[PDB]
């Protein structure tokens, strides 16, 4: 079977965009160096070690207590917020992918851990958080991109993501056979990029030695789509320590859907949100050198 | 020609919903009493009295200077924020209309004032703010509702909204004639309700001398769609003074698109936004 293509970080962006259109998915090999990955895993370990709260938890309360989940990792994991989330290759791909849609931002990024002995997910499309996506025709400009970070090894045995190449062109998911899919076997620091409507499934984890498979799932959506996670409660000091791009990803700035929206979105007082908030950013001084950068 | 149906404010919501699916629009007679209209007009006069600003204006700068415009009137006009925005008839309609898509909220509510001698808009559908709406099939759950508040009288001369009934079923706008439309002639306190995909046009204002025509346009959208105006800079005191319904409309609470979304949207820390913020509300201890 034709396999997922693995591309280095300096690969051609037009090529990556065409892989998304033809295959529906590809892998960035070794995008994140091992020390970034392990610093991220460490930050994630701290979050998972927090004791269970007494209050309501919207997703977690629907699952048994062994459910392993860290929501909105950008607020508790500085490595994701300051390094992974603003990676320039990821954003080069997003800008090409979202060219017909306009601006994009982060809808969600969260950890899942899949224990030994777990079965494989059913094949599905990622059209449930924003159900209107189910009715978008294939020809419409895409409004969502799934970006998948393996934080342990993904192998055939521990449940590497199953992707059915070309399936974004299918009318319905139906009930595909597992052998129609190819495996996104990867090393931590690789990244899997999956186009909207592509049929896929988590592979579960069929190892028996008790080693979980860890994954962070990020959804970059058209700014027309409401973020699943709202980063509005971040403290100002944390927000201002981010770059402009990171503030844009986390909903703190006015954004621009494609024409025929000629104005923008996420604004107030007919002004940009960042101006009403007088928001500073870490790389403002580099983006405005001679004071005439408009 | 069939005209826009005028309904008493206490008409049956099943009748309103049927008019939206057959005609695509209808008028509510005297929904807002005179004191509400007058209170609202007072508050909008204070905003109109603000001098032209010294900086960028994202919307207004795209248009000629005879553009009169007050953005996000919920943050400056208490009568809209705590009375009009939470009108139980509007919301009865919204709940019925959005039943297939789930929760809705306020994408924008703003004032426009149309001067004498202004030409009509071309016929259009309101699918420009969220361009993805252009590609949704007719049969898909609607994600947007237009709610139009005349704040002066709407007459044939001063540019009452032109609405083409049943045109939500057209595959495209085409090149329709003005006589295919009917006029939303109204008195202050009435409300015009327009379904997604309905071809319509602002009438401009072809009076020759007279007070400008004044209208507040409110867009209620599925909570799946990012609000055009963000109300997140409202003071905590102002937010907590509102009802739960008001806070939900202005984006301060976790909301719920229809299944298969089984968790919600606009949340954080796997908790409701209002619980993370410890938000009080007027009608909620
Ligand atoms: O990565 C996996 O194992 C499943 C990923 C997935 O289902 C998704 O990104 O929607
Ligand atoms: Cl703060
Ligand atoms: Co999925
Ligand atoms: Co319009
Ligand atoms: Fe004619």
């Amino acid at each position: 079977k034709p396999q997922l293509q693995r591309l280095a970080a300096d690969a051609d962006v037009d090529r990556m965009c065409r892989l998304l259109e033809e295959d529906g998915a590809f892998i960035l090999k070794g995008l994140l160096p091992f020390d970034v990955v392990e610093s991220f895993n460490r930050e994630l370990d701290v979050q998972m070690a927090i004791p269970p709260p007494k209050g309501e938890r919207l997703l977690a309360d629907k699952f048994p207590p062994h459910f392993k989940y860290v929501p909105n990792v950008a607020t508790t994991c500085p490595t994701f917020r300051n390094t992974v989330l603003i990676n320039p290759v990821i954003h080069a791909i997003c800008e090409a992918y979202f060219q017909r849609t306009g601006d994009y931002w982060l809808s969600a990024a969260f950890l899942r851990e899949i224990e030994s002995g777990m079965p494989a997910q059913p094949f599905h499309r990622d059209d449930a958080t924003h159900p209107l996506m189910h009715y978008q025709p294939l020809e419409a400009p895409p409004v969502s991109l799934s970006v998948i970070f393996p934080l342990t090894e993904f192998t055939e045995e521990n449940g590497a993501t199953e992707v059915i190449l070309g399936s974004h062109r299918w009318t319905e998911v139906g009930t595909p056979e597992r052998d129609q899919a190819v495996l996104a076997t990867m090393d931590p620091g690789d990244v899997l990029i999956v186009r909207q409507r592509v049929v896929h499934a988590g592979g579960g984890n069929r190892t028996t030695a008790g080693k979980p498979r860890r994954v962070v799932l990020a959804y970059f959506n058209s700014v027309q789509l409401t973020p699943f996670e709202t980063y509005r409660t971040m403290p100002r000091e944390m927000v201002e320590s981010m770059t402009v791009l990171g503030q844009r990803m986390l909903g703190w700035r006015t954004m621009k859907p494609s024409d025929p929206n000629i104005v923008g979105i996420n604004l107030i007082d007919d002004k940009r949100l960042e101006n009403v908030l007088q928001l500073k950013a870490a790389d403002s001084p580099a983006l405005e050198v001679d004071l005439q950068g408009d």
